[PDB]
This record gives structure tokens, C-alpha cells and sequence, in this order.
């Protein structure tokens, strides 16, 4: 059960509070579990996309299961023009990410000189 | 113990010369030296932050950098910041995050939407 904290805009009550923290706290069970499936290797990936596509890259969930990550790949491709390479990226970090189960892939741009890390 | 040379997987919209490969290669383990050398400077923490704001927001937050200083931390948030309608509540979630990945060092945070149950990791 790792430290939480809500922050919220406006005042909360403290059964509200502990409702959200609880809500939380449940809901990432599963996840925080399976970070230990993960192997503690770093990977570096790079590429020749602009800063501002390696941020929408951070959409992709490889996390949970196959098909919510064809369909973070499906909504990306969607909402960027046509191009076969962005998919190729994104088979790349499949076989990083879910295959490989690597924790830390950075994601780097030579282009940009920019990256993120992909956890 | 001093230089780190990470595996790394050039993908180019092009064939790439051997050459070419090689000058990318070089240039992407040169440039994250730093950044590879402060990764054990983070601490085994994992922590959650959760906030009322939505998913798209949540994916703005990821441009964040907190890796450097609180220099390079202060100058992604006003960039941050001046994208999105002028709210109080960003600036505090902000000074959280910079608490928990900048002032603890904690390496896995987990910024979670309580409204659209929806998190990303920060790392």
C-alpha cells in the first residue's frame, strides 16, 4: 500500500477524503502488483518524430492487456496523419514494453533531442 | 560505476547507412548519460497523487521535467501552465508533483484522476 494523497479543488470533507484515497489505493491493486512481473533492464528507443509526438506516445497503455493497447495504438494513429513509420514505433514499444516486459524504456527523439520514459 | 552504455534500437522512417546508424546511436547514449547516472539517486517509493482533473489533462502533466532542476521543473510548468485556462488548483497539483519527484525523489508516482479513474505513471 504505497503513501496517497488527494488534492482536490475545492475543500473536502474527511469521509470524502478517505473515500477517494481508498478508491484509489483499490483500483491500482492489480497494477502496483504486476509491477514486479516487470524485468529491471532499461532500453533506450529512437526516433525521428518531433517533441510533441513522443508526448502523445505517453497515451499508450501497455499496462494492462493486448487489446487495450491496440486500442491506445488505433486512437493515436487516428489523430495523427497517415504515415506506416508511427506504426512501426508503436510495434516497437509493444515488443519493448509488454513482450520484453522491460520497466524503463526511454523514448528519444534525434530529431528534437528530447525524450521521455516510458514506464 | 561511471559511463552506462544502454541497449538501444534505432527505428527511421528511412534504411539507414550503418554509419548513420552508428552517429544516432552514439548521440542518443552520449545525450542521456546524466540521466542514466541520477536514475539510482531516486528512491524505492512508489506514491499515488490523486486529482480531479481528466485524462487529457493528466497526458498534458507528462511533459513535466523533473529529472534535472528545479530551474528545468519551474520552466515546464509555466509552459504548462500558460496552455491551459488560468486555474490555482494546476500550480498546487504542480507543487506536489514537485514535492514527491523533485524534493523525495521518489521514482514511481502514480498521478491518478479520481473523476475519470484514469492514471499515468510518472517516472
Amino acid at each position: 500500500v504505497p503513501t496517497v494523497s488527494v488534492i482536490s479543488p475545492e475543500k473536502l470533507s474527511a469521509s470524502t477524503r478517505r473515500r477517494h484515497e481508498i478508491q484509489v489505493q483499490t483500483r491500482l491493486q492489480t497494477t502496483l502488483a504486476n509491477l514486479h512481473q516487470k524485468s529491471s533492464e532499461i532500453e533506450i528507443l529512437a526516433v525521428d518524430l518531433p517533441k510533441e509526438t513522443i508526448l502523445q506516445f505517453l497515451s499508450l497503455e501497455w499496462d494492462a492487456d493486448e487489446q487495450a493497447f491496440n486500442t491506445t495504438v488505433k486512437q493515436l494513429l487516428s489523430r495523427l496523419p497517415k504515415q506506416r513509420y508511427l506504426k512501426l514505433v508503436c510495434d516497437e514499444i509493444y515488443n519493448i514494453k509488454v513482450e520484453k516486459k522491460v520497466s524503463v524504456l526511454f523514448l528519444y527523439s534525434y530529431r528534437d533531442d528530447y525524450y521521455r520514459i516510458l514506464f
